[PDB]
């Protein structure tokens, strides 16, 4: 379920947004619009849990939220080569793609996966620099990792193959 | 050497550039903003085959023109999501990192090969839905990662711990 997700949240995001402003403030001004990308996912997988699977073309219109913050994401590393936490902004803007797991099938976790692996090119760096001198860039790293490790196991169990729509419910080219 | 980096632009980034306009404008703008910093990153070259390496703060300096032109890969990828060419301007804008391999010890070639692994999680899509039906999306993607390829290579060869500077050379700050 929807608080399946929340608890990988409040288990790892919280203390990662947290580090993040405590890091840089341009650190902390990516990470919340990751956070917001994360609200916007939540609220997609409870819409999935209650609407039958919509067509391609109005799947591509609620997903515009989620890659708006993206482009926000990569903005802000792209136009800050010399901030001395690069390797911070470049393991979210090189990995923020995990967020259409929502649209991939069947292989969500997988895609997933390959996200994470492209966060841990840059969070590898963070952790040889700093390992042993600044604990909150390695709590910082733990947390942005293990998030994505366990995102791709809730998918695993709970969207196996693709986002769980459901085929009794109501119509996704919907809200509220 | 110039002219060996070079001869990869004219085996695969020239014919690639003809078919990037050819399959749709947003993608021939894309490229055009990658060759020019690749045209950046020869004339780099050109002088750290004439200069002697340059103190930490001058490198960060003399990279700044290849960075702006993968800025702006990017922007184009990212504000062009309704693209029907989406996976082409994401094979570019999440592999443009493959450039900084300038600045990378003692693996400039493992960092191209992350970088292609990037690309290709793009051009196996592409692939996978146009070969037999596209040749030119197929042609694409094989100079793109030819060229990936071929600089792995190039690398190996050439710069094989880093880009060679010249410990007899001049100041990389200015010229003859
Ligand atoms: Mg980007």
């Amino acid at each position: 379920s929807v608080k399946e997700f929340q608890n990988l949240v409040d288990q790892h995001i919280t203390p990662f947004v947290a580090l993040s402003k405590k890091l840089a403030p341009e650190v902390g001004n990516q990470v919340e619009q990751l956070v917001k990308a994360i609200d916007a996912e939540k609220a997609l997988i409870n819409t999935a849990s209650q609407s039958k699977k919509p067509s391609q073309e109005t799947l591509l219109e609620l997903i515009k939220p989620l890659n708006n913050f993206a482009a926000e994401v990569g903005k802000i590393r792209d136009s800050n080569r010399s901030s001395k936490f690069f390797n911070n902004l470049s393991a979210i803007s090189e990995s923020i793609g995990f967020l259409s797991w929502v649209v991939v099938e069947p292989t969500p976790g997988p895609h997933v996966a390959e996200m994470r692996g492209s966060a841990e090119f840059y969070t590898n760096r963070i952790l040889k620099e700093f390992k042993g001198v600044n604990q909150d860039q390695v709590d910082w790293v733990s947390n942005y990792v293990n998030f994505l490790k366990d995102l791709e196991k809730y998918i695993k169990q709970y969207h196996t193959t693709g986002l769980t729509w459901n085929p009794k419910g109501g119509d996704a080219k919907s809200a509220t």
